[PDB]
């Protein structure tokens, strides 16, 4: 039983990571046009890794504001910038609510 509970376990997580990578990928095909959408679809792929206790892929894990949540298009409603004065990083600035994100380079 300890075996057959670790495989579904396994399994679930894999299958949150799954739907997560797939929520995503819609909000990216509709943001543009229905940001609103978007931000619900990165609301459900949010409340999934809260229900898995799952990580973001890290194709993902940039592409939304932590604030508002709004899915994150560079030139759309997006800053990148790096800066290395220190540990090189990126310096992502939602511009729909103005939160700032940084990201290690390295
Ligand atoms: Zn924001």
């Amino acid at each position: 039983i300890v075996k057959r509970r670790d495989w579904e376990k396994k399994e679930k997580k894999k299958i949150a990571i799954e739907r997560i990578d797939t929520l995503f990928t819609l909000a990216e095909r509709v943001a543009r046009y229905s940001p609103d959408l978007a931000k619900r679809y990165v609301e459900l792929a949010l409340e999934i890794q809260k229900k898995a206790k799952v990580k973001i892929p890290r194709k993902w894990k940039r592409r939304y504001c932590k604030r508002c949540h709004t899915f994150l298009i560079p030139g759309v409603n997006a800053r990148v910038r790096l800066r290395t004065k220190r540990m090189p990083h990126v310096v992502i600035t939602c511009l729909e609510c103005g939160y700032i994100m940084r990201y290690p380079y390295l």
